[PDB]
């Protein structure tokens, strides 16, 4: 059920870990946008990949490119990861109504209650450029990322 | 609408921090348990009542007694929130579905996707005999806890 390429990304309003107000439209005209779903704060899984961004930011968050994770976790949670972490890339909160922007871009997972690991790039226009989603237990390959944000610059 | 004094305590199962299933009815006919419904972790006022009863733990959890923490975060953070905050008692996940216990026990707070601070005392036969529920922006009086479960003996 994962959206795929050529579609319109589901806008969305998030609060980041600072409480604050983020929405996708605000990139449009400006930024590609990389998101990343991810299951959940202090995984080691979802630790591992968040620390690669982290660990290439230049590559992903620059003139051309922004990047959101998101997962269902509120704001306290993702700030004190974020501070503990050296995360300095908005993490979104999907967390009341719960799973509701995982659920429209279709990388939620109703078993568990969590997002899969749903990764899209929206291009300028608000298009869906790059679309995969891996199960909780596999890990993505961040070249692909940069791959497709490489086309779109 | 919270659960009255003289109600039957609704069963429960839920994960706690070392992702162990915990059970109400597994303490009946041995300990008198507090339910210590709270908003979020790694908030100020939840730390501040978390750590309140972490320093006089003795008086909550013993021969007589249980205490049991119940939020909406998943176990991963509680555990996180446990260890740094050096909790030994158990954080149990009303995670998902999400607030479900928190509503079965009349509080969970629907706006804003969090329970509200609930406080129950069940006796050794299930039926609850102390009920509080206070906003998220008070803070408890733990004498009231100690003094329910010293009635209780």
């Amino acid at each position: 059920s994962m959206l795929n390429v050529g579609a319109t990304a589901p806008d969305f309003t998030l609060r980041d870990q600072n409480q604050q107000l983020v929405t996708l439209r605000g990139y449009r005209g400006a930024k590609n946008v990389l998101l990343v779903f991810h299951p959940l704060a202090f995984t080691g899984i979802c630790q591992g990949e968040l620390d690669q961004l982290r660990d290439h930011l230049p590559e992903f968050e620059n003139d051309d490119s922004a990047a959101l994770a998101i997962s269902v976790g509120p704001p306290p949670t993702h700030k004190i990861w974020a501070t503990q972490s050296g995360f300095t890339f908005p993490l979104l909160s999907d967390f009341w109504p719960h799973g509701a922007v995982s659920q429209a871009y279709g990388v939620f997972n109703e078993q568990a209650g969590i997002a899969n690991r749903g990764t899209f790039v929206v291009d300028r226009s608000g298009i869906i450029r790059f679309a995969e989603m891996k199960q909780p237990g596999e890990v993505r390959d961040q070249r692909l990322w940069t791959d497709a944000l490489a086309a779109l610059t």
